[PDB]
Formats: C-alpha cells, sequence, structure tokens
RNA sequence: AAUUUCUACUAAGUGUAGAUGGGGU
C-alpha cells in the first residue's frame, strides 16, 4: 500500500481545546479568595501597559540614534544615486543600500542593554525607572512576574528592526522609503530655490532648531546628512511638511512653500516629500490600527462622519486623475502602471478585451525573438519580469485612436461617481442622530448600507492603487507621483475601517474573549512533571470516565501530594507523568481526599468536558476527543503525547438564557435538511441556541504533541515518485471542481480507465446504519439564494463561506477516504498557475484552503472510526502529505497531492483526443479562407448526413502541441449554443447554411466553393458552427442533466464519443459528464507524470519535471486513447 | 436547534455526521 509508508514521518504539535466545568465547591472557593479578578485585572491592563513598554522603546529609537548619527559606512549616504558605479543601478544601488540597513542596525543592537529592554527586566526595574507617574509605575509593577504575557509582544517589538530593511523595520521607513522622500537635501538645492527666499527661507532658519542654523540639509538636491531614524523626524518635516509656530507665525516648511510655486506658478518642484517614520508606535504594522467597534453606537463609522479623512482624499484623488490631461503634457510617460494582475483588468477597461496588451506585447515580442512551446514560456516569463507599463508605453500597444491616458482618466472617474452615490445613500447612517433600530447585526439594512458604500471605496483604492508601478524607475512625473501618493497612503486608511466594521456585523452573536488564569501565579500549568507537582500545580484527574484537571493554590501548593490513597473509594487518579512534556502512569489518588480540599479551598479541581463525555451521547467521538483520552490511554506509546503548558483561559457568559431562541418542549421540531425522511422530531426538552456560551466556561487549551519521536523519516516527494514508479496500477483520485458538481472525483488507474465517477455534492451522513444525505450543492443553492437577496449581505458571504469550509471539512473526509480504499495520488490543480473561473463551486481560495487542509490533514491522515492503533487511525495518522509552507508551496507535489496544470483537461475529447488548438473565431473573410483552405478536405458526406472537415494541424497556428494533426471534423449531433441558449443540431444547420447561400455542398470536395464564397457573414456563421462543432462541454445553463461531451471526431470504431450515452450508464467507461472529463484528464496528466518516473531514473527521480506542458499532452491525450 | 470550537444538522432523544494548533501582536 502506497499511503502505508507514509508514516512516523515528521512531528507537528497540536493543542486539545476543551472546556473545564468547576465541580465542587469549586467555583464558590475561587470567588471567595477572588483567585481570578487579578487575571482579569491584568488582562484589562496588558494594553496599558504595552504602550508604556513602548514608550520606552520610542526612546531607544530616540536617543540611541540621536547620538549615533553620521550615517556610518556610505559617507551619509552621500553615494546615494549619485552616479552609476559598476553595474548601472545593479549593485551600484544593492550594496550601498543594504550596508545602509546594518548602518542602523549597529546603532541600536549592541547598546546599553538591548536584552536588558527586550527581556523580562525591563516592566520590572528599568521601565518603573523611566515613568515617574506612580499610577503607571504600579501598573507596570502589577505586571511583573508576568512578563510572560508580554513575550510575543517583546519579540514582534524587537525581530521586527535588525540588520534587514523592508518587512516592518526602521531600515525600511528609515533608508528605503525614507531616502525617496530625502536625497534631494544638502547639494544641488536648486530648482527648488525657485521662491526660498529672505521672508521665507531665513524666517524659517531662524525658527527651527539652530543647530541646522541654516537650511542647509533641507532642499536642495544629490545627498543627504540629517534625522535617519531619529533626530526628529519631523525636523525634515518642519519645511517639508510645514510646522506652523504656536504663537501664531505661519512656518510653512519648505515644501508647503513651493505649492506657491508647484502648484501657483505650476510644476513639479523637485519632490520634497514628508519624510515617513516608524510604523503605528513602533515599527509594528498596520498605521491605522485600532480597536473598539464594540457597540453598535461604537463611532458612527470614520469615512465622512468619523473618518473625514478618507472622504478628502477620494476628492484629491480625483483630481489628480483628472489632471492626467495636463500630466500628458508634464510626463506621460512618468506615469507607470502595475503590470499584473491589474493589467488584464486594464485591458478590457482601456481597449476593450482582456488580451490586448498581452498579445500586442507579444507581437512585439515576435518583432525582436522570432509560435512554439517554449517561446510562449519565454514570453511569458519576460511579460512577468515587465512591472510597469508606463501611459505612453501602453499606448503604442494600442488600437486606433484610443487614447489608454484618457479612457483610464475617465474609466477611473467613473469609479469614485461609484463611491459618491452611495455617500448619497449612506446619509441616514451619518447623520448625527441615527436611530438605531434593531441593533445592527439584526439591522440587516443598515449592513447593506455599511457594505456597499466600505466596498465602493475599496473598489477605488483597488483600482487606482495600479498608477503606481513598481516604484523604482526612472522619469516618475513628479506632478502626478508625489501629489497622488499623499491621497492614496490615506485611501488606504478605508481598508481597516472596512475591515472593523465588516467583522462587527459578521460577528457571532456571542464571543470567545479569554483570560488567561495564573491564579496569582506566573508559572501556572506549564508542565506536567512528576518531580515539580508544587510548581505548575496542575494534573489531570481521572474519575473512570470522567477527566479533572486539580489546580492547587498558594497556601497548600501540595496537599494532594500528602493524602492520596482513599482504597475503598472513587479514586480521581492523579498523573504519574513521568515523561517530559511515553511514562503514562496514572497515580490513583483521592477521592473523599480529593473533594474535600476542593470545598475547602485547597484544591481548585474542575472538569475536562466534551459533548462526547456525556452519558447520553449516542455515537462517534471527535478526533480531538479521541486524542485527548487516548494521551491517557495505554495503546498511546510515544505517538500523541504532552507537550506541556496548558493555557487554562476562563471565557466568561456572552449571552444569557433568557435571551437565546428555545424550542419548548413537547412541541414538534421541524427537521431542515430536506433530504430527512423523518422530517419532525418533537423533543421532550427545551433547546437553547448558544447554551455554552451562555454560561461560563474555563476553556482548558491542552497541548499535546503528534510524532515527536519519528522513526521513518524521509523526504515526501521523491518517495511519492519511487511508488509511482514500481505500480503496475497508479490510480489517481483527480479532483476538479466543475459547474454541476461540487469537487467531482473520477478515480482513474493506470491505464486511464475510470473507476469510479462520483459527485461529492451530497454528504451521506452514515450514523447508526441509517445513511442521511445532505445536498451540500443545493444547501449551497439555498444559501447562494439568500445571497441573491439583500446584496449578498456580509454575513451571507460568511455563511457561504464558513458552509464552504464546513464542506472542505467534508470533502476532506471523503477524499481520505478514497485516497486509503484505491491508494490514490490526489491529483489536485497548481492553482499559481491558470485559472478555472466557471466553476460555481470551491473557489480558489476555498480550494487552496481545501488543499492546505489536506495537506494539514495528510500530515496526520485520520479517519475518526477506524482503530487508533490500525494505520489511519488516531495514533498513525497517514504523513503522506508535506507540511504547509506557503500557498506558492503548493506548486508541484506536496507528497501524495501532485498540483497539476489545469490545461486543457477538460475540453479535451476523452475518445479520441481532439482538442481545439485552433482558434475558431471569426476575424475576417481572409482568415477563415487560410482556415477553410488549410483544411485538408471538406466534403459532405451525403450518407451519413455529415459534413466532414478533414484537417492538417501541421498547417496551422499555435499547434505545435498536437501529436495526430490530422483529424476529420464530421459536422454531426447536437450542439448547445449558449448565447439563452439554442440546441443547433450541426448538419442541418450546415446544410441550411450552405443551401441559403447557394453552396451546392453537393459537390465532393466543396472547399474551393466554400473559399469561394464573397460573402462576410458567410463564414462568420461557418466559422462558428465550426467552433460549435469543436466545442465538447455542452450543457444548458440551469438545468443540470445535460452535462454532455460531444466529439466532431469519430474514434477508431467509428464513434462519436457522447457523454450522454455514458450518463445513462452506471458504469461508464469514459467520462459520463463536462466535469467528470476534467477530473479523469487531471488524473491523467499526473499520469504523464508517473509514465515519466518509469521513464526516468531511480536515482534521478528528484527533478524530473512534472510540469507537464500541452505539447507532451496533446500527445499522450491523443495517443493512448 | 443544543457543540472544546466550527460546519451541516436533529441524526433514534440533552444529542448526530465530519473536521479542529493556538498562543501572543
Amino acid at each position: 500500500s502506497k499511503l502505508e509508508k507514509f508514516t512516523n514521518c515528521y512531528s507537528l504539535s497540536k493543542t486539545l481545546r476543551f472546556k473545564a466545568i468547576p465541580v465542587g465547591k469549586t467555583q464558590e472557593n475561587i470567588d471567595n479568595k477572588r483567585l481570578l479578578v487579578e487575571d482579569e485585572k491584568r488582562a484589562e491592563d496588558y494594553k496599558g501597559v504595552k504602550k508604556l513598554l513602548d514608550r520606552y522603546y520610542l526612546s531607544f529609537i530616540n536617543d540611541v540614534l540621536h547620538s549615533i548619527k553620521l550615517k556610518n559606512l556610505n559617507n551619509y549616504i552621500s553615494l546615494f544615486r549619485k552616479k552609476t558605479r559598476t553595474e548601472k543601478e545593479n549593485k551600484e544601488l544593492e550594496n550601498l543600500e543594504i550596508n545602509l540597513r546594518k548602518e542602523i542596525a549597529k546603532a541600536f543592537k549592541g547598546n546599553e542593554g538591548y536584552k536588558s529592554l527586550f527581556k523580562k527586566d525591563i516592566i520590572e526595574t528599568i521601565l518603573p525607572e523611566f515613568l515617574d507617574d506612580k499610577d503607571e509605575i504600579a501598573l507596570v509593577n502589577s505586571f511583573n512576574g508576568f512578563t510572560t504575557a508580554f513575550t510575543g509582544f517583546f519579540d514582534n517589538r524587537e525581530n521586527m528592526f535588525s540588520e534587514e530593511a523592508k518587512s516592518t523595520s526602521i531600515a525600511f521607513r528609515c533608508i528605503n522609503e525614507n531616502l525617496t522622500r530625502y536625497i534631494s537635501n544638502m547639494d544641488i538645492f536648486e530648482k527648488v530655490d525657485a521662491i526660498f527666499d529672505k521672508h521665507e527661507v531665513q524666517e524659517i532658519k531662524e525658527k527651527i532648531l539652530n543647530s541646522d542654523y541654516d537650511v542647509e540639509d533641507f532642499f536642495e538636491g544629490e545627498f543627504f546628512n540629517f534625522v535617519l531614524t531619529q533626530e526628529g523626524i519631523d525636523v525634515y518635516n518642519a519645511i517639508i511638511g510645514g510646522f506652523v509656530t504656536e504663537s501664531g507665525e505661519k512656518i510653512k516648511g519648505l515644501n508647503e512653500y513651493i505649492n506657491l510655486y508647484n502648484q501657483k506658478t505650476k510644476q513639479k518642484l523637485p519632490k520634497f516629500k514628508p519624510l515617513y517614520k516608524q510604523v503605528l508606535s513602533d515599527r509594528e504594522s498596520l498605521s491605522f490600527y485600532g480597536e473598539g467597534y464594540t457597540s453598535d453606537e461604537e463611532v458612527l463609522e470614520v469615512f465622512r462622519n468619523t473618518l473625514n479623512k478618507n472622504s478628502e482624499i477620494f476628492s484629491s484623488i480625483k483630481k489628480l486623475e483628472k489632471l492626467f490631461k495636463n500630466f500628458d503634457e508634464y510626463s506621460s510617460a512618468g506615469i507607470f502602471v502595475k503590470n499584473g494582475p491589474a493589467i488584464s483588468t486594464i485591458s478590457k477597461d482601456i481597449f476593450g478585451e482582456w488580451n490586448v496588451i498581452r498579445d500586442k506585447w507579444n507581437a512585439e515580442y515576435d518583432d525582436i525573438h522570432l509560435v512554439t512551446e517554449k517561446y510562449e514560456d519565454d514570453r511569458r516569463k519576460s511579460f512577468k519580469k515587465i512591472g510597469s507599463f508606463s501611459l505612453e508605453q501602453l499606448q503604442e500597444y494600442a488600437d486606433a485612436d484610443l487614447s489608454v491616458v484618457e479612457k483610464l482618466k475617465e474609466i477611473i472617474i467613473q469609479k469614485v461617481d461609484e463611491i459618491y452615490k452611495v455617500y448619497g445613500s449612506s446619509e441616514k447612517l451619518f447623520d448625527a442622530d441615527f436611530v438605531l433600530e434593531k441593533s445592527l447585526k439584526k439591522n440587516d439594512a443598515v449592513v447593506a448600507i455599511m457594505k456597499d458604500l466600505l466596498d465602493s471605496v475599496k473598489s477605488f483604492e483597488n483600482y487606482i492603487k495600479a498608477f503606481f508601478g513598481e516604484g523604482k524607475e526612472t522619469n516618475r512625473d513628479e506632478s502626478f507621483y508625489g501629489d497622488f501618493v499623499l491621497a492614496y497612503d490615506i485611501l488606504l486608511k478605508v481598508d481597516h475601517i472596512y475591515d472593523a466594521i465588516r467583522n462587527y456585523v459578521t460577528q457571532k452573536p456571542y464571543s470567545k474573549d479569554k483570560f488567561k488564569l495564573y491564579f496569582q501565579n506566573p508559572q501556572f500549568m506549564g508542565g506536567w512533571d512528576k518531580d515539580k507537582e508544587t510548581d505548575y500545580r496542575a494534573t489531570i484527574l481521572r474519575y473512570g470516565s470522567k477527566y479533572y484537571l486539580a489546580i492547587m493554590d498558594k497556601k497548600y501548593a501540595k496537599c494532594l501530594q500528602k493524602i492520596d490513597k482513599d482504597d475503598v473509594n472513587g479514586n480521581y487518579e492523579k498523573i504519574n507523568y513521568k515523561l517530559l512534556p511515553y511514562k503514562v502512569s496514572f497515580e490513583s489518588a483521592s477521592k473523599k481526599e480529593v473533594d474535600k480540599l476542593v470545598e475547602e479551598g485547597k484544591l481548585y479541581m474542575f472538569q475536562i468536558y466534551n459533548k462526547d463525555f456525556s452519558d447520553k451521547s449516542h455515537g462517534t467521538p471527535n478526533l480531538h476527543t479521541m486524542y485527548f483520552k487516548l494521551l491517557f490511554d495505554e495503546n498511546n506509546h510515544g505517538q500523541i503525547r504532552l507537550s506541556g503548558g496548558a493555557e487554562l483561559f476562563m471565557r466568561r457568559a456572552s449571552l444569557k438564557k433568557e435571551e437565546l431562541v428555545v424550542h419548548p418542549a413537547n412541541s414538534p421540531i421541524a427537521n431542515k435538511n430536506p433530504d430527512n425522511p423523518k422530517k419532525t422530531t418533537t423533543l421532550s426538552y427545551d433547546v437553547y441556541k448558544d447554551k455554552r456560551f451562555s454560561e461560563d466556561q474555563y476553556e482548558l487549551h491542552i497541548p499535546i504533541a503528534i510524532n515527536k519521536c519519528p522513526k521513518n523519516i524521509f523526504k515526501i516527494n521523491t518517495e511519492v515518485r519511487v511508488l509511482l514508479k514500481h505500480d503496475d496500477n497508479p490510480y489517481v483520485i483527480g479532483i476538479d471542481r466543475g459547474e454541476r458538481n461540487l469537487l467531482y472525483i473520477v478515480v482513474v488507474d493506470g491505464k486511464g480507465n475510470i473507476v469510479e465517477q462520483y459527485s461529492l455534492n451530497e454528504i451521506i451522513n452514515n450514523f447508526n446504519g441509517i445513511r442521511i444525505k445532505t445536498d451540500y450543492h443545493s444547501l449551497l443553492d439555498k444559501k447562494e439564494k439568500e445571497r441573491f437577496e439583500a446584496r449578498q449581505n456580509w454575513t451571507s458571504i460568511e455563511n457561504i463561506k464558513e458552509l464552504k469550509a464546513g464542506y472542505i471539512s467534508q470533502v476532506v473526509h471523503k477524499i481520505c477516504e478514497l485516497v486509503e480504499k484505491y491508494d490514490a495520488v490526489i491529483a489536485l490543480e497548481d492553482l499559481n498557475s491558470g485559472f478555472k473561473n466557471s466553476r460555481v463551486k470551491v473557489e480558489k481560495q476555498v480550494y487552496q484552503k481545501f488543499e492546505k487542509m489536506l495537506i494539514d490533514k495528510l500530515n496526520y491522515m485520520v479517519d475518526k472510526k477506524s482503530n487508533p492503533c490500525a494505520t489511519g487511525g488516531a495514533l498513525k495518522g497517514y504523513q503522506i502529505t508535506n507540511k504547509f509552507e506557503s500557498f506558492k508551496s503548493m506548486s508541484t507535489q506536496n507528497g501524495f497531492i501532485f498540483y497539476i496544470p489545469a490545461w486543457l483537461t477538460s475540453k479535451i475529447d476523452p475518445s479520441t483526443g481532439f482538442v481545439n488548438l485552433l482558434k475558431t473565431k471569426y476575424t475576417s473573410i481572409a482568415d477563415s479562407k487560410k482556415f477553410i483552405s488549410s483544411f485538408d478536405r471538406i466534403m459532405y458526406v451525403p450518407e451519413e448526413d455529415l459534413f466532414e472537415f478533414a484537417l492538417d494541424y501541421k498547417n496551422f497556428s499555435r499547434t505545435d502541441a498536437d501529436y495526430i494533426k490530422k483529424w476529420k471534423l464530421y459536422s454531426y449531433g447536437n450542439r448547445i449554443r449558449i448565447f439563452d441558449w439554442e440546441e443547433v443540431c450541426l448538419t442541418s444547420a450546415y446544410k441550411e447554411l450552405f443551401n441559403k447561400y447557394g453552396i451546392n455542398y453537393q459537390q465532393g470536395d466543396i472547399r474551393a466553393l466554400l473559399c469561394e464564397q464573397s460573402d462576410k457573414a458567410f463564414y462568420s456563421s461557418f466559422m462558428a458552427l465550426m467552433s460549435l462543432m469543436l466545442q465538447m462541454r455542452n450543457s444548458i445553463t440551469g438545468r443540470t442533466d445535460v452535462d454532455f461531451l460531444i466529439s466532431p471526431v469519430k474514434n477508431s470504431d467509428g464513434i462519436f464519443y457522447d457523454s450522454r450515452n455514458y450518463e445513462a450508464q452506471e458504469n461508464a467507461i469514459l467520462p459520463k459528464n463536462a466535469d467528470a472529463n476534467g477530473a479523469y484528464n487531471i488524473a491523467r496528466k499526473v499520469l504523464w507524470a508517473i509514465g515519466q518516473f518509469k521513464k526516468a531514473e531511480d536515482e534521478k527521480l528528484d527533478k524530473v519535471k512534472i510540469a507537464i506542458s500541452n505539447k507532451e499532452w496533446l500527445e499522450y491525450a491523443q495517443t493512448s486513447v
């Protein structure tokens, strides 16, 4: 078995969360001794103390830099963009810059206690000394011994600034994007001195700190000399950003001065942009990061009401793009446009089709470099190398009088028009006394209003983002860039406010906020060492079927160890974990004495509880529940062991029993699964909505660690390759999405014969023998019908995403069993390549999550029902996958998950192999005549009313991919022309096309007459009917059941493949539908790969490209069948 | 419409079928 090999490979750890319920008098005892209000108090002061800690971190940035500020290595970064050195703009920049990130590191790094500021010591001594306010000092010392709480904050705020740039460091907005706004400062002032006079420059030169007596380092050109990270970033922005004197004197910086020339006398006045500084407080992450949003009226939206910054800059960007026309006179080339995902949309918006830009550039590439297979990839990579497409360069890839610039201007202006349209519909929410009616999460009208405006602005942001380029260019129009970039900086503010309100409304009715329970002990539950039972003061107890958590406290931290054996009692077995957090002994302790302690105030026993610990629990337990019981089982011999550090938190009541939705006792309870025969239930009791969140839970997040001692450690990919070579029959699960099925699975064997083809739209949940199915596809449809109304409210999309994530969890199970029963490599798609968009099913994001959860599941692949110690069982999960690295590491193979490009796997005939490799779109009469002419022989075969189109695929364009190169295209059978559909019979329509135009089809080879036709519209319909002939997947938009494939070519037995012939059959041998074909050939593209492993050498099975190009495909697809 | 938590549920009557690494910014 191929799967069996992969066990005990790596070692992941996990955290089985659970709940604990205060058994005995624990709750009252905790309350008597106020054992948890200090944990609560600290957790309400976390933020407060974080701010104080950050003040010391900001003084570190200040003082250290203030003194050590000479830009060490590169003089004062004088050679920054001076004259090109060895290698133009290559080493010239790169090296100078990287010595730059160390110029800053050295300053900090080894100072007066880097580790005295970034470890426990700060809040204990250094921070109290830094402060002086009694309240603040006491707050900081109340958060002492308790720095194991600020650990994450420490690391974040320390490792973000080192000898690197980018990321979120000082160098970034310290030497990288800081010097872009700097640089023109201490040399050839020149251009910027248009004004800069006695009433201007001299006035401000006396106002600023007289260390910089004159302006010197302020405007000019070439190199710079001041600020760095800290000297007062505001010092540079005193004239560059403007610093109005408190007295009243209007000091207008130095750039805030140009505006008297930059815009008043009109120009671009050499940039001079406001210096960037440390993100948020100290180089954090987002500068707009804020909290709040806890109540329905917590802030009436910072957007025009409580966020006027945003509203201001939509107008600013709008004016800047309305100045695009005079920026043509300035520097149209200077404005760039990032090549990427936006470039296709840009093409459509400006020119008309999504591929104008691409193809125009590809044509120019052909002029200078030449299509074939490898030439496609040459063009591809080189287009990916381009990162900006100047505006005038895009005008060259134009059409006619189409002005790329002006078309962009118009489209992007109408984008803000959309914003303002919804700003007029949100006036109610923006009015001072907004009458809040039914909450906010229940006020779907308000949700919609919010969403609409928030997303209108968000869309403009993403559209105008591109008008940036790659930043690192040359002739950047400085009348555009600079002014535009300032406004855009703010229009990035919306992102946060959108997220805030979205996440408020999409919020659950309850809350899962917890506070770490230290119980007056910073070292609480941090281990399970037998020898140290009084250090962390915690042990897992066991009352036979129940599981507990004993936690002794301060003045009685060793009580249990004295009074153990209760002999003839129930004995809450103390854990005798003699191994390190498998020696899972369980010392039978006390019962009467354990409970005695709980009632007194000594112990604080809690109960570990999952729904599968009830006596009323009827069926299969959860996997985590299983793992938990298995930690303390005899079977676990070192698989799932303890990791140490149970984080007991405390989730309070977010809801109250009285305001929950009840299903009164003895009243028939309607069942909501359409496929439930036993509709209605009538329960003897009541059932409330979310009763666990209406009470107080004590979340015990027990860390556990799977396979910490791996025996069979090997590289997974190479071992998969070896296994997929020595096998006689490599089955491939083959998973494609699809429109009719959500995740159609076509298991295909080692010869390409369909073994199974079932849509996983229905999950047949098997409980007590009875298999009640759930049409997740129909559920999706009903959820999408809810989405249809109220403009896809935020919650409806969340519900779809969550149902799709719960579906994903369900397909993960099914695929796991499919893989297990067939020993089959999945054949998922490399999602970093091309794009399936037709699928009205699992999307890219959800399939990426699917394959992440397949490689997270495939790390410890476990089916619940299987016996724990058998393969596939709880402690023998298959490690057939890798370990999720990134979403871009999902590109080749991650074990039993070959990511194959999904190119032409669905629109290919599964019987012959024919792929339409020919563009059959009527361009001009001549194009189709050459098309018609390149056919070997077009005859009407009246025998079987057909129109044979013998063709040479070696005599065509972009067709090097093919293999047979000689196909006869008989117009036969029925096509569904989706224009919204018509079922056009091919032969009949062609007979009638030829009858109408006078083309006597009854003339043997009539190709000459077809090319003879002088009517333009003849070929139009001719080429469109030819397109239909070649179209294989044919399905009526909507009606599920007409999913058929139809070949224009006959096979070796003369039959034209029909999917509808096979859809009637249960054991079909060829795809029974369109999406089945897809999964069939995705399991066949992986099949080319498997053949490649038996065609490549064993020791060489590692670099065998599994990347199947379309030329080794369309060969095999046209030759094995 | 019950849940360690999530999704679908009622699924044989206080539950069921799957999945579930979480902890700090």
